[PDB]
């Protein structure tokens, strides 16, 4: 039962990574995703590559190298896997999204630097819905942009501010089965939840260190029933919320030891309830 599984979280099952550029090592990893068969997909940002591991954290494959050509990355941030196994990458310093097939073969790129519709200023988090639409946190444009799976522009929402529907440096994003778009609104210390049309539905949290409060939240994820997972980076902890936004559980504290964190980025959830966390400053992914 998911509630009971989540209330038990505290002790890490295993970890993977460590600083370096060999396969299985990371240098400042950021985004994280779960792929088919509970694969662990890591945006290994300073190595300009994606690494894919099996559900035990064993290296399987990688793709990407530094550059601005097709299938080349420059400090990628977010990564997602869609319903047909394609990899969707937010290619941060190239201000574009790339779509690769389930084998890691480049299919298409869309976007360039700017403020027009379909242009980005530092795309960060990326996710997809059941129909394959792509949702991008366009960080320095303080907005979410929505695309068809081929990169065609669909729509956008959000602008600068701390008011309702406004965003300040949003980083990560998730979309629920109920078609709610969950955005970590980092510099407002809150999660903002929108409908897919862009209307604000609710806010979770606010600035602080008590249960249900955040400092500079980063990764967000949602499970199949709507439980919400937040990498509360400034408080060096993961928080879990019931689907209605109420606080359920927190675990983690500052450090480099087991079940401790120093600089959280992406978060993801396996089909069995294992929570995956990217601890950028310790160059590792921990599984709980």
């Amino acid at each position: 039962i998911p509630k009971q599984v989540y209330l038990r979280k505290r002790q890490q099952l295993f970890q993977l990574g460590g600083r370096g550029s060999e396969p299985g090592s990371f240098t400042w990893p950021r985004g994280l995703a779960v792929g088919p068969d509970n694969s662990i997909v890591v945006a290994d940002s300073s190595n300009h590559r994606v690494q894919v591991f099996d559900s035990n954290g064993i290296f399987v494959k990688e793709f990407g190298e530094y550059g601005n050509g097709e299938g080349e990355f420059d400090c990628l941030a977010g990564v997602a896997v869609n319903r047909i196994g394609q990899y969707i990458i937010a290619d941060r310093y190239n201000h574009r999204i790339q779509v690769l097939d389930p084998q890691g073969r480049f299919l298409r790129a869309f976007g360039s630097q700017g403020t027009a519709d379909g242009k980005f200023n530092y795309p960060w988090g990326v996710t997809t819905d059941a129909l394959g639409f792509i949702y991008v946190c366009d960080k320095e444009n303080h907005r979410v942009q929505v695309f068809q799976s081929d990169g065609s522009f669909v729509g956008k929402f959000g602008s600068c501010g701390r008011g309702e529907g406004q965003l300040e440096h949003p980083h990560y994003i998730a979309v629920s089965n109920t078609n709610r778009v969950i955005v970590s609104d980092s510099n407002n210390h809150r999660i903002q939840i929108f409908d897919v049309n862009g209307k604000v539905l609710s806010t979770v949290g606010g600035e602080g260190s008590d249960d249900g409060q955040f400092k500079f939240p980063r990764g967000v994820a949602v499970d199949d029933q709507g439980y919400i997972f937040v990498a509360d980076s400034g408080n060096n902890r993961i928080q879990i919320f019931n689907p209605d936004g109420s606080f359920l559980k927190t675990f983690g504290s500052w450090g480099s030891g087991d079940s401790e964190f120093k600089g959280l980025e992406g978060v993801a959830i396996m089909s069995n309830g294992n929570i995956l966390v990217c601890d950028r400053e310790n160059h590792r992914v921990q599984v709980f």
